[PDB]
């Protein structure tokens, strides 16, 4: 079908050792950016150490074939992140044409599940997106300026709306507001209320301001799950440096300071101070509590 | 100073060769976010290859010091592509505290310029938002999804005031709405309708996309200038993986297919076929028009 049509095109790819798998996925309408506008996608899966991610257009006979590489690294990457609903769909709706190793076989198996160190570090992720918009919003909010205030609390909301969805135990998907609107009616009410209240808009957003902060109160312990477990792999403090160079906190290096910072304030870690033998300096050390 | 009071911390760096600069910013402000609620903020730059961005945390007598150690290419990286407003802000206002071959003295100079391709590469990054954004609002909207597509709208024009704060040559800010108040008030008008609408939340929602398109085909060729440049530096169309492949364009390798799939609706790229002799599969060929 897929595979007899673009058997000239994939065959080579099928050929190299390297190639974990091969997927194809059939255009649902026309210009459907699934398939990038085109007839068929293939998503070839290798470990081809000269790739990360790339992308080639074809056309055969009249078909059109867009062809993305992509190291099986970047994809586990994407996947464990949720940093990219359309290789979800490929993976979960594509046919296979080729695998290795029950790569794909396997991988459609994974994808109905969702670990619980993946739901945590992304809870940690979004909860750091929250706490920033809110505060810029914040602090905005009390220069008075007003639009750009506007722009933050929105987009606080939108990351405490995913936020709620994998609390529940779900993947945000690019409609959440529908999502919410159940595993959270708080949340939908006071996006409902910034978007259509007939209060004013300093006070629109001074409402959405407050219910916020209760709400990113209430989901402390959603946000810090990840790092508390991480940090509790060993019986003593951590410098921030040590925190930093965490494999598993990897993902977490660009907000690790202003988390760390919020999670003191909320009595969940303990700030001390360990001063090096023969020296005067201290390092900074951090403990869950 | 800063320097006397923080010696004990920063003199191993300024000894460690590859160290090109270290910076001194002062909190302005109790628990100041500019310097991670610490009294004194480090900065260090290095050419340590074994590093990419990591933060230090110390405390000397009573003074709290961060110490952030980037990478040269990498700060380089988030001052070509206006990543990272608290770096700008830490190597202008900062105290240079040790610099090797001027390195700081000639940042802090460079600073005070945007680079006409630097400002078009952030114009193609800043116009693939707003491309994607409104795509996906659009579409939101058209499956009755309407406080989904309401955030991607919001986004898109957000999108649109930092792209037409670029166009003017500035870099945008963290207030942006106020910016592009007069330097585009097309834009802050399209957003100030939506916000203090009082139409039903389709319609807001549609007049806005309306507006949208109109802005977004006009400032078409701001968000293409860059890739067409690349382009016109050979003389013959390109295939997706050739465009794909090109180092200066990897910063837009995200939204590359996208952008093109545009540009070739509004009439600005050429899609062609060429069939490979033997053989009976075509590649497809990029052209700028004109
Ligand atoms: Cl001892």
């Amino acid at each position: 079908g897929m595979e007899q049509a673009t058997r000239t095109i994939y065959s080579e790819y099928a050929a190299y050792p390297e190639t974990q798998g091969i997927i194809a996925v059939e255009k649902r309408q026309p210009r459907d950016s699934l398939t990038d506008q085109f007839d068929v996608l293939l998503l070839v899966i290798t470990r081809d150490p000269s790739v990360e991610w790339t992308v080639k257009h074809y056309r055969l006979n009249t078909l059109r074939v867009s062809l993305h590489l992509v190291h099986e690294q970047v994809l586990s990457r994407w996947l464990i992140l949720n940093a990219n609903r359309r290789a979800v769909h490929w993976v979960s709706e594509g046919t296979i044409i080729f695998e290795r190793n029950d790569y794909l076989t396997d991988l459609k198996k994974q994808l109905r599940n969702f670990p619980e160190t993946e739901r945590c570090l992304q809870m940690s992720l979004s909860f750091a997106k929250l706490l920033r918009r809110f505060q810029d919003g914040r602090n905005l909010f009390s220069r008075g300026n007003y639009y750009d205030a506007y722009t933050h609390v929105h987009h606080a909301l939108h990351h405490l709306a995913r936020l709620s969805v994998l609390e529940k135990g779900a993947h945000p998907e690019v409609v959440v507001w529908e999502q919410a609107r159940l595993d959270d009616p708080d949340v939908y009410k006071l996006y409902e209320q910034l978007l259509l209240s007939e209060e004013t808009l300093e006070q629109r957003i001074h409402l959405a301001l407050i219910g916020l902060e209760h709400l990113l109160q209430s989901k402390v312990l959603s946000g810090g799950k990840y790092l508390f477990e991480v940090m509790r792999e060993r019986d003593r403090p951590w410098t921030m440096h040590e925190l930093m160079e965490e494999s598993r906190l990897t993902e977490l290096k660009v907000d690790l300071g202003s988390l760390v910072d919020f999670f003191i304030r909320k009595g969940l870690i303990r700030i001390s101070y360990q001063r090096t033998k023969g020296l005067g300096v201290e390092l900074v050390t951090y403990e869950p509590v």
